[PDB]
């Protein structure tokens, strides 16, 4: 241990709280595939920037029979004061759960515990389980470096069509003919966040884009 | 066991359609991207080779080492590369490891029995010019990987570490738009397993660049 | 564990809200309440942080450094520290601990199951100016603590280590009258375990400063 | 080790004041104060078996039953008793434990070897009617207790049962001034500890009702 | 370590004809069990050649040929095609895929000296009832004989058969070897990087492809 | 176990016809066939000894030297050597090890208890200039061996040495026809197991040189 | 190892000359006198088995079932009688063992590796019709047996049995005379151990039977 | 166990009826005959000493030392030695060896239980010159041995050494007559084992020089 | 070990002159002097059993019966027993045990190493007619024992018994005279250890009934 969650078997079982209410997984998820992702901590800003465009994608998934799923070590009061906070600074409402991990039982199951980037805090893991429980396909992305929403999409789709035509997808496959426009507000980069209360005062007078004292952005 | 974010890469000594290579002290001041293909001679690889090397020049350009790896032997690998030279006009211009004995592929996790006690997955890792294991994705057999993905990851970590700041969801260093194609939607008809069924596969109608690699749309 | 009066707090070295701290070291010659809450937004806790905090200036005139303690992260100390300044007017004046892997709060018999398998109770913790435990209260998650009786045991730990005497029963330093008004007779309702019960609980029609902290009268 | 909130408190059979117990059998039903003292004829000690005998009839209206301990004899504890009764006028009413072998004290961490390997420490357990431990408070020799601070204290918890609530910060059920008087300003002389002593300290010129509780301002 | 005279060591396996159990799938035929090192390398193509032009020599005498390597069964195929497409003939028996080397073990097929990750040029004669009759252990140089183990076959069936011995240099009938010049070329070890196997072929050899160029001594 | 190609030949010390061998260090600089037969006395193993024997120029301008070996004796081994000499007209020209004890068949995999518990098979095994093994082969009791096939194993091996290349399938250094006549279809009667049968053996009109070697065609 | 008097002999089941032998189960109801000896084709041993056979007769007539052994082959055992008799006239009519792997040897204590650790030494074992052992000699490599001393031995045990009694120093059933002719003084010549060895010992003036067999006197 | 040809022989030290010994150590340059008898005062023991000590100087003029072994005292010997004197007018000549607590015995496997768990057999070994161990024979408690046998056996192995030659079958140093007469027919009644047995013993009409020595033809 | 007064006699079964014997199982009923001499054909030995054999009477009118042992076999008994009766007329009148192995004399306590590793003591046992052990004695190999004391002590613990009493120091059952003449005063050689000796011994002039037995006078 730690250990790689295996592709092609069951996805590990476990029951968590959430915002959203217990769960038990992935079995109150039969039928339904599932994009389960860990994120390092609420109230920091690459996480933030990925729970926005995973809600405003949330009825891509919601189409595909996908349910999205968080995870984070962080409690669920602090989860719902996270997506209270969302809601009010960018007038999204996360419409998905978050489980609460706080004894990392969870993590330490599907290898989300990287030592040397964060011995309190998940690294970005995300995996696709699909209608029968399986896991099908993992990415594990560091703390600096926020993911691809619309890859997750078309990875589902892949698979989902893998399974029902019997076939392989090539590199770069796609369902139908596409873009996926990358705009000037994508290439904006993102501050460390402020680790001490002195320091989160001072970053809002720094000059930044901030929607938060966590979540302030500039370009390169 | 899953390799670990933030720490040398497993160090390794292996054959390479290149020669030798010592792992990654031979990339010293390179980023590697790493990545696996489960077989020789199958098609969601083949689409993936092709897709690197059309690509060659923007891994180059960001100061990328590209390096496969499968458990089939050089011997294989080198009649593979002059299959696609030959069917696709394309020469594969970065080295591909041959792990027969597995050794490689064990110390980065990308043998999934389930997925196949022979293969590798579809397994990527991105090192940095310090040998430092960064980021790393596993698909499985069926599902080729997004190359254009695995240029955005390097950029931003590159640019996370120049510029001491993070990026967000989906993150560019510019505005731009990724086109995909009526091309990109064909899929692949799973490869034959025998030889008669490979001769057979090539009378089924199908646009076949070999017997391996035959492409169909589907409704 | 229960840990030992009259013997040296349990060292350790945390992350906090004022940066990092290496306690006793840090310490040294100054008195130490240190005390920990289950959940960084929650009404209990939030309550007792408004309390110390108004109480600020009557622990440091008695060289009493006050440090929290949850299993949260900083950066949701430093959230909710942000909210109690926007909701109470008060700004936290003294660093809490975030306590992410429960290493501190073991040490101190924080973790009791029964109560909660993944916070800390209302412990807190008396510790003198040679980093000597001197007392010790544990509270459960439904029940606040009583700020002045910490002024109080203070104040009695210091008159008799300076006099070398004991301080009998409901001791005070000199007369004097702790006023409990009908603000303090509103109990608090349980917080919202889910975000849509969050939604909901503001629209109960309860005294509620934000989602968690929803406060009535009994009967 | 230390006694776990939320379960079911550690159950004994012990001899008291008021003859045996078997805890919780006898108390299913009550509320539970069980607190202990260092040593009988010792003058903190006094002042909190006094402050809670006072408050009485306090904890019976809460359906509590108060319940001290020390590790001396019930002969000692009774010799207490009287004197209390002598020097100050009230009669304890509510058992105390001898816990002559220190069985039930370990089983409550009533025993800090830095304080003292043969007193307990000033401890203090709410325990609730269904035998549950609800809040500990553990002091030092040298401090004694606040007596109001455990009615709130009980106040809360049964509060927060019958209503299903939490209570805040400095909840109490109903407005009220605890009021602290020059009597409550008094601090105390250790006692003496050589019978010599002793009777050199009822010369001093202490305020003293007994040999061993003499007290002073500061 | 394989043993004379009991069965041979049982074994699943795919190939390219489908999977087989054996000895099982092969009850009443006798057997030719051989390795060869690697795909697409030179002297394996034209042992493979010279077995698949003897394939009719094996039928008539009850006898199913069975190769084995380490590679996978897509790098079979493919070296099947490239040895249809480059020398007009398609290999009539199947090839195991023994990709984690244990059916190689379990005949000793791997000698670390020679290489860790291929087997040698083994090769096993079975009879009809299962049972290991004879064996061959040739390095990764050296091209085996074909119409040797054609003489072996018959010399242990006629024993079997007539429940006699065959003497040294043993044939049925009399006949002739014949070995002409094409026979005495001698292959260049093939190339092991992709740029070798590219200047390879200007090098002025007799190259069917990259991998088998020959040359006289 | 099995002997390891591209591994020092498994070394021992023997008795031979020749005097005592250490092996291979004695035939350093040489290249080495060492093969086994099961037992002095029998058919399949006169024959292979006189094909040897007549290709033992053969080997030599190949630097090559023949060492046979059997568990026989060497009283045995050089009684066999007489007696062939006197019926086929040839002189043994190389040793054969007398292996009493079986160690050194042990040493080489030549005992494989199917086949016999006390007589080697027909190994076979080519041995380089430097004392390494380099190629192997076990043919069993029923099946004598192809004397030309051993030439051209070796010559192949030096080739491939010499030249730094490898050899086809069918290889040979020249053109070359390798005849097998009427003489070598005859097949062989097994050998006589009792010596009353031995004397019935001689009267039963077989082509015999001897008791135990009786030739007939099928 | 050695063999224990008055106990059954050492069971076993064994190829001879004769057939497969179950030793002594086929034997029961006859004395047997088993010996050993080193290696067929030396010649000590030849003298032993010449004069075994020419004293076949009184052996049979006294219940005897004679039965050699060694380690050599039952190929070369059935080579060596045929030798005998062309060289000799005389045609062993008795069986011989072929221990090849010795494990009948040991059984026996036949082995005594300070002689050799391949051969048995001369070891001989009178068994009885209920296949007792009865009595055992161990001759040298050096040093042939005296067969009318076992013909006497044979017939001091068969009187004891028979008659209840026991014999002396010397005894014999009936007055006679032993002779030893100027035949019995010639000496052995060590049997050459090379073939070049055995080729030269022809040529050295010794009374040569075969290469193996040479003699001389002192 | 068995002792082992051609090693040194099985070192001891006793007392003999000549005093201590060393052996083989005291023998150094002698070659020794050393053999053993079940009892003192048995018959057929008694008809071997007779006969060994006729053939004192026989053995005197090879170099040959005997000496005997019993498990008896060696005042019994020297008894049994002043009985033969008076019986026979023989005077023993050479050492016995008294054995009581069988360690020497145990060493040269003479002890076989089913013969008898306290006497010995008829063990008899041929010990060199340098102590080595060249020959034995083990005869049961019925069969006396054959003296002119054991000379013969010195006389081969000293020929052996002394010219490097072995000796054929039947092998004496020069033509000769081993002459058998009536006396060598005569049978011994086993004796008697109670003193009541021994008086009657010498009533029955045998031939008896003494109670325990009987004899009679067969 | 020593065997135990009062304790069953060691059960053993032996050979003897008189033939095998099965004790004490064939002796029930009887008293029984069991007694061992290092080795027939030595000389104190011999005056012991002609003095117990002159003495047959006395033990056989007291129920006694005498058996010797020592560790020689039955056949230098039967030979010693001869050459007594030859030299002094007398016939040994009871059973000698034939103790080849040692078995019996080591049940006995008879072995004493450094008086012999090989023969006996001079041990003497006497058990009554249950078999059980009431006495012994073990005098060495130098010195013959009181055959009159054998008498005494048997006639004693057969009083003892009989009566319920105990026997005084230098009791006996009526008045009597123990004499002891010139004869009793001869000291005896030590017996030759080699046959040259022993023949040389009878030409000293001792007074020899034998070589084994020479008696002188001490001056």
């Amino acid at each position: 241990v730690v250990s790689l969650p295996r592709l092609g078997e069951p996805a590990p079982a476990f029951e968590a709280q959430t915002t959203f209410g217990p769960v038990k997984f992935p079995d109150d998820f039969k039928g339904q595939w599932v994009v389960l992702f860990s994120h390092p901590a609420d109230f920091t800003p690459v996480c933030t920037t990925e729970f926005v465009a995973f809600a405003k994608n949330y009825e891509e998934f919601k189409k595909r029979n996908v349910q999205l799923i968080g995870l984070s070590v962080d409690s669920n009061f602090s989860h719902i004061a996270w997506v209270m906070n969302i809601k009010e600074k960018f007038g999204i409402e996360i419409p998905f759960p978050i489980i609460a991990d706080h004894n990392m039982e969870v993590a330490k199951k599907y290898g989300m515990i990287h030592p040397a980037q964060s011995t309190t805090f998940t690294v970005r893991a995300l995996f696709v389980i699909d209608d029968k429980g399986i896991l099908r396909a993992m990415i594990y992305y560091p703390l600096t470096t926020g993911r691809n929403i619309r890859e997750v999409i078309r990875l589902v789709d892949a698979l989902q069509t893998a399974d029902r035509e019997g076939v392989a997808t090539p590199a770069d496959w796609v369902p139908e003919p596409q873009t996926w426009e990358f705009t000037e507000e994508n290439t904006k980069v993102i501050v460390p966040p402020p680790t001490t209360y002195e320091d989160a005062v001072k970053r809002l007078q720094e000059g930044y884009e901030c929607a938060d004292w966590y979540i302030c952005k500039k370009k390169v």
